[PDB]
DNA sequence: TTTTTTTTTTTTTTTTTTTTTTTTTTTTTTTTTTTTTTTTTTTTTTTTTTTTTTTTTTTTTTTTTTTTTTTTTTTTTTTTTTTTTTTTTTTTTTTTTTTTTTTTTTTTTTTTTTTTTT
């Protein structure tokens, strides 16, 4: 996708948590793993 | 000249309250430990021409079991109502600006006296 995209994300409870691109993270080819849980509000047991 | 009534602050010490020294619990803070990023080079992996024998798609025909199908009655869907949460106007409070009004503290230096400890 382009950087000025939205975003729908649908968990496993099945909740609309909406965003935009120039939230997550972004970094080079290295070991990139950065937290899911800290921009959107999700449970303990939910994933996009 | 003697004698009689009344008034209060003290012998007060005890009850009530206040003040002042204390130490359990949730919120900070320094440490070690684990996630990130940039270089060397290094055998190692991986990009790109040529040849090759392969093995799956397209001439043609067959059927059968998933695609047709209509209809009963459920049950998810929608409606109204009310509660819970989110979010934004409204209000309140506090801080800074520059001329005014007010104040308050810590130490040296010597020499003499009180005021506690041994």
């Amino acid at each position: 996708n382009t950087h000025d995209h939205i975003l729908c994300f649908s968990s496993r409870g099945r909740v609309y948590s909406m965003k935009v691109y120039q939230l997550p993270e972004a970094t080079r080819g290295a070991r990139g793993r950065p937290i899911v849980n800290l921009l959107p509000l999700e449970q303990d047991e939910r994933i996009t």
